[PDB]
Formats: structure tokens, C-alpha cells, sequence
């Protein structure tokens, strides 16, 4: 199976997943049952940003989600990544939705990573603030589409507007990005995304994730709804 | 054919297709005749930088080239490079060499391209100081290498640091860059790579480019020497 | 007197000192008589956004304004700033009323100098996206206050939001910025400002300008409303 | 007093007030004696490199110093810098001499700062690779000079390039530094310099410290030697 490090924006309380009984932002080592979550207040139809954080030094994955006009909600946890990833990794974007349902909208995604070495600068960063019909430094998989309204939905919506159930779909920087490398002193990493999860029900589902692979990962069959387009099962 | 924009520093003077009679940096629109040409105190052994720099507002490809020590030589063509080149590009460096040589070796290279609309910014961003045995985030086209002393070299190299005739190789990023957007308002791009042109000879042979291209770009056959390996005649 | 360089978004066709006879963006060389223009159909309470772009080696002033889901308008004009400013400057903000009024609010503003020498860069950047009470990094003159709204307002308002006629307010960034070095390649800024221009009457004035100036420049007397905070005269 | 947090590079073991029986790399919050410290394998004239990091989330300041061809030296302590440091702060390089002396040579110095709110980003930026005569976005303190060899000579030289004791200089950038704001959910900064330490001597005192003050801050009386030029005393 593939290697997935994430932060995932988690609509839906699945609690025999280990869930906690309200929307929750979490981080996700090699499994759906975060190893850290924290309460999010989750605004049904409000532009949010997340801003996701991490360097070699302290070893140390964290995320901030807020909304305009409110508090934030923050996650750390503890874990070297160049025991968990590969040298070389993809960077993306995933959503889901199951039998409960959401519109999992991107307007904005950014990526910066930097590899100083004793010599010393190795970087890599992008900015989609508008998407394109045919956005050729991504790959979109399962259901993901770009270009409606300058957009990333990351899955399906019909014509006017309506979110879509039981629906799957990611989206990878094309190039592969190198986060380990044996003369680097100081590796580190920033993510940020603008969303907008709206849903015509009082109950949305199952949320947006960032995450980080093995660069050849696939979104992994039966990933709907709670798996978030993550992984095969709930181990 | 490729469709080729290309700024060269062209290492040896070929006065039948309209070198000057000296080492020169030049302009090259979908030509291996520059359209516009400085005469360049190239110096056998000593690591030199070129910048080049564009905006869809002036439309004129400028470059500058400068060793530690030395005045700069510059050159500038008016362009409209939305003219030249398709939506969607791959960046590069290309070298060559032919009965005549020189090491190609590359010792960093940056990129920034940036649109901003009316709503504003998409980015891309790269900054190579160190190249390893595999460089993934790189298309590598005939004779180019990386990893020896963290370095590319474009062209063959012996064991023995000595450069070897009749080589020519590339190197492309390998994410496609967007250069034009329909709502963008300002297009820009800056490139710097840092070289080290070394031969045993008193008359190197044949340069390194800076070049964009249709993605799916490749070495033209026949494109040793003059050629620069980015052109399949001297037309 | 001062010396200023200034790009003018002028809200108000002054055509006695050469403005055409409508709203116009401007490039401004020691005079408020404008180099250039080019027609600026400008929107009474829309956010627009102004970016300006300049390197010593096409030595080509540029600016582009829009607003969202309208067209742009450019003007450009060919001047070597380094026969014109003195080697240190500061950058800054400027707007004025007269007997016509608007508001002239700031939503955010950014800055970027680069020197590459032959040896390479030296860096300048700044971005404000909110402004606070007590903003210790600019220079407020004149009505200039920070912090109405997390914004700056370059002219006075009332605490209703009312713009006030006869005013005149500049904010210049705390630190001199480096602009000409002995050593320096290439030379190259970029600013970007977003702005409401807002006004109960058909007729605002008088306009919002980009300027550079020496660093000790203060709001000459007299230069409210036509002469945009920035000159002493209309000479 | 003043208040500082710093990074020490400490070529000097005075074992009385703590040091470590070595060079060593240190954290000083409001105290010349260390919180933590790590062996540092400092090199008599060569080029090394200090990166500085610390974010608001993970409240931990941490520091790596390397040479080339050698292995790094870390130190990192958990500190919440907004219950230390002033909300506005001013951000520079300290070094001194005693009876042992050094040469406290800055080749290079870059700074980034960021503060992203929930509406998002305030951010500042500057890089130094070179220094003249006349350095006026720099404020010197004590011994301090710019211009030398393109360099910023923290303590007293000779013309001859000979180290002189009873030295102690500062640089700071001349823009007070916002590291907090009501409105932020991620403070973040980084810092990175390029030190030559050279002397005659078998023992080279007393080193170089990356600092951050409140933005009135000058040099204690006293400060030469063990003391950095940071502290009046050594509590
Ligand atoms: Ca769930
Ligand atoms: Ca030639
Ligand atoms: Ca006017
Ligand atoms: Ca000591
Ligand atoms: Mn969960
Ligand atoms: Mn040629
Ligand atoms: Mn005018
Ligand atoms: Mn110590």
C-alpha cells in the first residue's frame, strides 16, 4: 500500500474510528485514526484557511485552521518524517463524501519547501490562487476537476452547484518534491489552503485532507467517506 | 520541430551562420541566428552567473552575464513571447560540444514565473544549489548527468574532469509552466544559473542555453556543436 | 524640494496642467505633469489593485490597475531612475482631496528591491496585509492614520466612513531601500497596492500615487487635492 | 535594562558563569548563561553558516551552525517569545573581544518574519550578501563598520586585518520587526548568517550572537569579552 502522512479537516464524527464526537482537525501517520485531533468549529458554507507546518529541527507536524471572524483551531504532533516518507514524495490535496455530503471547494493552494545544506539553498514552491480547465502541473485523480469558476472541486458537483455523495478525488503537484537529502542541516516545509465545504444538510461529510505520499500513490479502492481518499481501510 | 526561445552563451564564433567573431551572448527566437548578440569576455576555468528576465507588460527578453571580478555583458530583444511560445512550457538548460569542447558543468539554477490576475497570484518557483545521482524533480536528454560533486554536466565528462567532443545533453524541469493565463494582468519570469566552462584548448566549443520550450521538447538530432542542442539546422 | 518618481492613479481630470479629460494612471518625473497616461475607467467603491515594475536593464517604468471582472489599463514610460533618484530612497504612499472628495483607503501593500552583483543578491521586501494602531514600520504624514478597519487611510474620514475635502496624508516604509550599488548587475522593484476609492458624489478626487523620493521627502505645502501630496507646484 | 533572546556562537569557555569546558552554540533568554548549549567544533578562518528558526506555534527557538565538508552543531529550547519580547522588536548581530580576540567578520545575512492572520500575511524580508562604506538600512553600534572587503566587521580590525581586544559591535536592521499581532495564528521567523572567525591565536574569544531586542536597545556598559556585548552583567 501506499505511505500517507496527513492533516485532515474531518466534517464527520466517526467515533468507532476513534473520532471524537464533533468535526475535529487531525494528523494522520500511516492511518485514518489520527494520532493527535483537536475540536473544529466547521462553517457550513464559509471560506476557511488551513496553514500546515514542519521542519527536521524539531521534528515536530502542526496545523492552524481558521475562519474570518473566529477563533482557530491548532494540532501538533511529534514525529520525524524522514522515518515515516521516502527521500522523494508527491504533495496534495484530498477530499471525500459517503452517504452524508459536502462540497469539498479549494480556491487557493500553496507549498514551499526548503533543503539548506553545509555548502546551501534547494527549493520548491507553488501558488494556485485561480485553477484552469486543463491545469497541466497537477494530477487530478478519481473525480477532482479544475476550472469551474477558477476552482478545484475536489469531488463531484452537478451543474447547479450540488454537492455530490459517495464521491472521491485528489490532486498532486506534478513534479516530485525531495524532503531528505544527506547534506541537507535544516529540511522544512509550509502548506496553505483556502476551502469552502458547504453542504444543503445539517450533517456534512467527511472532509479535506493535505497530505504527503510515495510519489506513484493512487487513490486506494473503497475511499469514500470516512477514508477521505487516504486509505484502503480504518486499521 | 520544437518551438526554442533561448538565450546562449555560445563559446565559439561560427561566422558562416552569423556568430560575430568572438565568444557572445545572444537571443535565439525559434533560431540559431540570435536576433541579437553581445560580444562576452568569456574566461577558460572561472564560474560565471547569467540572469535572464522577461514581463508580458514590455515584452523585451533581457540576460545579463558577469564573472566575480569582471564587467557583465548584457543583451535585449523585443519579444512578445506569447507570440512564440504555446500557453504551457518546460524550462531548460542545454549545452554542447563538437570537434571543439568544454566542460557544461552546472553549479545551481533558479526560475521564478509568476501570473497575476485581476481577482491575484499563481507561482513557481525552483532553486537548485546541489544536484544528487537522481534529481527526479529533472527530464535529463542525452549526454546530461548529476550527482558528480553535486553538480549537472550537461556534456560528457571523463573519470578525469576532462570534457569530450560530440556531446550534447539536457536538462528540463519537470513540472510545465503556465507563461500565459487568460485573466493574468502581468506575466513575469526570471532565470539564474551559475557555470563553470573549462577546456584544455585555447578555443572552446560550442556554449550553454538557457531555453523554453513546447513540454514535450527533445534533442534534435544532429544538434551537436553549433547547434547548442536545441536546433535541427542553422536556418 | 524633493525629488519623486511617482505612479498617480488621478481620480480627477485637472486639464490645465495636461490631464486628459478623465480619470487616467500616470508616471510622474519631478512633476505632477505626467510623462504618460493611459484611461483608467475607474469604479466609485470597487477594491482595485495597482502593480508597478521597473529593472535597470530595460530601464522601462510600468504599471497595470484593474479591478475584478473588469479590464486593465497600463501605461509605461522609458527612464533610467538611476539619473533620477539618488542611490538610497524611501518608497511610499501618497493621496490629497480638494474641494472634491473620496476616501483613499489602503487595503495592503507590497515591496520588493533586488541588487545582484557579480559576485550575489541583496533583498528588500515588505507586505501589509492589515495595518495596526501603532504601525512602527511606516512613516505616517499629514491626515495619513493606520488601524480604521486594520486598514490605512491615506486622507481623513470621518467616524461615519465620510471622506473629508481638503486633506492630504502619505506613509512611507521606515527603512531607506538600497536602489543603486556599485557592484549591482541588474536592479529591479516591484509594488503591488490594493484600494477603495469611495465617494457620495459623481465627481471624486484627487487619487492614490506609488512614490519614491529622497529619504528625508516630506508633503510639500500646498499640495492638497491636484498635486497628489507629492509636488509644490504644477510646474 | 534591555531585553534579549540570542543565538550565541561562543568560541570561549569561561566555565564560572556556565560554559560549557569548549566552543559551543547557546540560547540566551534574558541571560548571558545559556539555557541550553551544544559543543560547537568551531574552524580558525573558515567560512561558516548559523540558521536561526522559531515559530508561535511550536514556541521553540532552535539554531543549527556547519561548515563545509564538516557536521553540524543543534541546540534547541522550548520558549513562548510573545511572554519574553515586546510585541515590536529590533533584530541584529553582536560580537566582542577581551584579552583573547577574534576577527567577528559578517559576509552574508538574511532575516524573514511572517505573521499570518484569519482574514492573511504580514510579512518582512531582507538579505544582505554585501555591505558598504555607507549601510543606511543598518544601525552600528560600538566598533562596528560596513564596507571592508564588501563585509560588516562586527569588531575592531587593523588595516592589516589583524583582530584587535577590548572590542564591541553591533549591527540591527533599522525597521522595527512586528512578532506579534492580535489577529495572527502563525508568528514565524528565520534567520541565517555567514561568519568568518579568525585569530592569531590558540584561543579566539569571545564570538557572535544573532539577537532580538527591544527596539531602543544599545550595548550595555561593560559588554566586551565573556559578556557578547548583549548583557550588563553575567546573572
Ligand atoms: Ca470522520
Ligand atoms: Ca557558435
Ligand atoms: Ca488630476
Ligand atoms: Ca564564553
Ligand atoms: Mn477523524
Ligand atoms: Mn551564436
Ligand atoms: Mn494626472
Ligand atoms: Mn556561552
Amino acid at each position: 500500500a501506499d505511505t500517507i502522512v496527513a492533516v485532515e479537516l474531518d466534517t464527520y464524527p466517526n467515533t468507532d474510528i476513534g473520532d471524537p464526537s464533533y468535526p475535529h482537525i487531525g494528523i494522520d501517520i500511516k492511518s485514518v485514526r489520527s494520532k493527535k485531533t483537536a475540536k473544529w468549529n466547521m462553517q457550513n458554507g464559509k471560506v476557511g484557511t488551513a496553514h500546515i507546518i514542519y521542519n527536521s529541527v524539531d521534528k515536530r507536524l502542526s496545523a492552524v485552521v481558521s475562519y474570518p471572524n473566529a477563533d482557530s483551531a491548532t494540532v501538533s504532533y511529534d514525529v520525524d518524517l524522514d522515518n515515516v516518507l521516502p527521500e522523494w514524495v508527491r504533495v496534495g490535496l484530498s477530499a471525500s463524501t459517503g452517504l452524508y455530503k459536502e462540497t469539498n471547494t479549494i480556491l487557493s493552494w500553496s507549498f514551499t519547501s526548503k533543503l539548506k545544506s553545509n555548502s546551501e539553498t534547494n527549493a520548491l514552491h507553488f501558488m494556485f490562487n485561480q485553477f484552469s480547465k486543463d491545469q497541466k502541473d497537477l494530477i487530478l485523480q478519481g473525480d477532482a476537476t479544475t476550472g469551474t469558476d477558477g476552482n478545484l472541486e475536489l469531488t463531484r458537483v452537478s451543474s447547479n452547484g450540488s454537492p455530490q455523495g459517495s464521491s472521491v478525488g485528489r490532486a498532486l503537484f506534478y513534479a516530485p518534491v525531495h524532503i531528505w537529502e544527506s547534506s541537507a542541516v535544516v529540511a522544512s516545509f509550509e502548506a496553505t489552503f483556502t476551502f469552502l465545504i458547504k453542504s444543503p444538510d445539517s450533517h456534512p461529510a467527511d472532509g479535506i485532507a493535505f497530505f504527503i505520499s510515495n510519489i506513484d500513490s493512487s487513490i486506494p479502492s473503497g475511499s469514500t467517506g470516512r477514508l477521505l481518499g487516504l486509505f484502503p481501510d480504518a486499521n
